[PDB]
């Protein structure tokens, strides 16, 4: 499995995430894509996401305006980012996103995201953009890679 | 006999225990399956725990409110999740699940418990990821081998 | 009288249990101990485990690569391990600790051993740690209840 | 007891903790402090961990090259990053720090560690940076705590 | 703890960013001063990075002919421009200067550091307009309202 999108949640908002999820995987038609939540159960979290990380194209941030209030979910996409910088194969993986419910205003947003463009479902930009650049062509190059980069992990 | 799921329950809890035994053996015909009670009579539990740590696929940790409650309750699964590390034959077979009857809160859970992923039945995710995930291939490995490393004890 | 130390062993290892009940006696003065052939002559085996669980603080299972090779064997600590769990008195008076000769190997350990610290005389740590535990008031606490845990007996 | 430091090692390189201990020991006179091995023996190791957790002020992962290779490892130091994240009392508790023998390289950290700054005893910058940080106050802060946070589970 | 000065540097150009900081340390008496690796160990890059905009009254961009060479090199210090503009406490902070280890040359300047002035050790200016400019004054001002502004943090 490979994924489209991949959306990083707080369990307070997963049904904005599920909301999103429908509406990316319904209007879109972008599948599949999984949320946080649904990685493996029984598995470390921690593991989960490195193992996300790499299953995933594009990866979601749900900045809720509590997003940033609980610590570890700071911690966590920190460590996307690093991964960003690190593989080409996933530059620009991480798509800063405002919600809908109670959007992270520009107010107090952490200088990193500031730097970057921050989408929005409530701007007329959001869809085109997209579908300009969420395309068969970006996602064909990024699985094609990736299948065989974990063959090597299972050779 | 080979199990594709065990219960492991105290026995103020074992209502709960056979209601969950019924959902997973009724619901998803996902049978047989034993809970720690039935283990064969006028035998030693310890050698019955081990045993039947061999004979199921996937265990499941009846989080009950004072599952915790008696000591060497913490004890016994203490062993399974060794068993889990130990033989990749059982990875990620132990499965904590919060029962619906008085689940055990987060405010208090074990670290350990915390970082898995513990399932609900109280929650719509729990029966899809089940369904995703305890398919005919995923036992069927799992069984083949028992089996056969089992005869290796019995020639 | 109350032990100190009391060692479980097979007879084809007390040598060991002797050359070990020597060390012990002798290096840290730790007396008086009992292995398990010791207990008075013309009595029940069985009588004199449970007399002798009662009469040792703690409880050195000689885990030579033959110790778990007869059944009976596995029998008897087994009932140890439950007194320690019973009695706060006797709590983790169990200790598992491979010999020199022989040991007993990580490969095939009996899991519940595995979930336990289990010491060795080859190793730097283990005189450290029991100067630092097996230490006056830790007995002292356990011989002073013992007594009177049995006057009620003997009333 | 309460520790400024405890070092969590892999066997195979506990001369290298133990020398790390003797320099943090011998050099800045930082005592007392444990190594994972030390403690107390005949007690369950996890349950160990999680006092030892307790128990200390910072917490060395000694990121030998070899270190992540086994998996029980990679799962140990994961709860001791949740509780840094946990209590604000062990706030960056965890101290990631490339050894002298065979240091795991920036190639294939994981993310999460390269997130921090990964300290190494072959750098000019670890001795001053622990001298203006690892100091009687910000010590005296955490174990001040401590023993009232454990007094309150021994009344 | 608040700095008159702070260097901004890539790894390999450290001995030039010490040099310049011995340099503005030694001659001028500019003291104290922090070059970005010396954040406190165990934390987080980016957060020091926040924290370090606040501490330092002025903010040094060693221009190494590479300093550019690096992505998130370019991240970093695009926060800060964006700090200079915020707050008029910070207001022109980012101190553009040329290395004398090959400096940035002008054929290929990012034109936003071409609108400003960017200062180099080789000229005969850039002491005289130091010392016409960072002045007790100046400091003062800046230092005075910075204890103030995150005495409103600590409250």
């Amino acid at each position: 499995v490979f994924l489209k999108f991949v959306i990083l949640h707080a369990e307070d908002d997963t049904d904005e995430a599920l909301r999103v999820q429908n509406l990316l995987q319904d209007d879109f038609g972008i599948k599949p894509g999984i949320i946080f939540a649904e990685m493996p159960c029984g598995r470390q979290h921690l593991q989960n996401l490195d193992d996300a990380v790499n299953g995933s194209a594009w990866t979601i941030l749900l900045l809720t305006e509590n997003f940033l209030r609980d610590t570890w979910c700071n911690f966590q996409f920190y460590t996307s980012l690093m991964n960003s910088v690190n593989r080409q194969h996933k530059y620009n993986s991480v798509i800063p996103m405002r919600p809908l419910n109670n959007p992270l205003p520009r107010e107090r947003t952490p200088f990193a995201l500031q730097t970057i463009n921050a989408l929005e479902e409530e701007s007329r930009g959001f869809p085109t953009q997209v579908e300009r650049i969420f395309q068969e062509s970006v996602y064909k190059t990024q699985q094609t890679i990736w299948k065989e980069t974990r063959n090597m992990v299972q050779r």
